[PDB]
């Protein structure tokens, strides 16, 4: 039988460590974009999220990171690629603490995700969701802190460091 893998973030704020995010990862629903997700946070294909940050993050919507390449929104990789394709739809975003992927337009995920800090519903069945915060929605919330109206944050977050459990 297989279970869903759990990954975490460790995050600081400039540079000073903050705390520990976990997230489900749903590959029974997703198994294409779990995947990618998995193996970008252990960094097992030599590239991922360790030492990248969350460049827009705005209070009471939704903090978004991973783009590792460019680290300002307009980068990021996948491990199939460049770009993969929208796997499905199935599940939605239904609150706080969602994970799902960041796009610009039909199949275009790469690496740059983002974790809902509200009910996102607008945005079902245009971005793929593929997993939850499991532990430390109580760091998500001190990040989201540091965001403004415009998503410029007030400090640098940072995944400083990532992984799988
Ligand atoms: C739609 C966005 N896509 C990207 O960020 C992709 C990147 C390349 C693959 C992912 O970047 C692009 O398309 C370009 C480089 C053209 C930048 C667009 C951009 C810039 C500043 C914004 C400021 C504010 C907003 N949207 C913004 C959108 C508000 C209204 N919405 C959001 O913050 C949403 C939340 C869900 C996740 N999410 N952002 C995305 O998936």
């Amino acid at each position: 039988h297989m279970v869903n893998p759990t990954v975490f973030f460790d995050i600081a704020v400039d540079g000073e460590p903050l705390g520990r995010v976990s997230f489900e990862l749903f590959a029974d629903k997703v198994p294409k974009t779990a995947e990618n997700f998995r193996a970008l946070s252990t960094g097992e294909k030599g590239f991922g999220y360790k030492g990248s940050c969350f460049h827009r993050i705005i209070p009471g919507f939704m903090c978004q990171g991973g783009d590792f390449t460019r680290h300002n929104g307009t980068g990021g990789k996948s491990i199939y690629g460049e770009k993969f394709e929208d796997e499905n739809f199935i599940l939605k975003h239904t609150g706080p603490g969602i994970l799902s992927m960041a796009n610009a337009g039909p199949n275009t995920n790469g690496s740059q995700f983002f974790i809902c800090t509200a009910k996102t519903e607008w945005l079902d069945g245009k971005h793929v969701v593929f997993g939850k915060v499991k532990e430390g929605m109580n760091i998500v919330e001190a990040m989201e802190r540091f965001g403004s109206r415009n998503g410029k944050t007030s400090k640098k977050i940072t995944i400083a460091d990532c992984g799988q459990l």
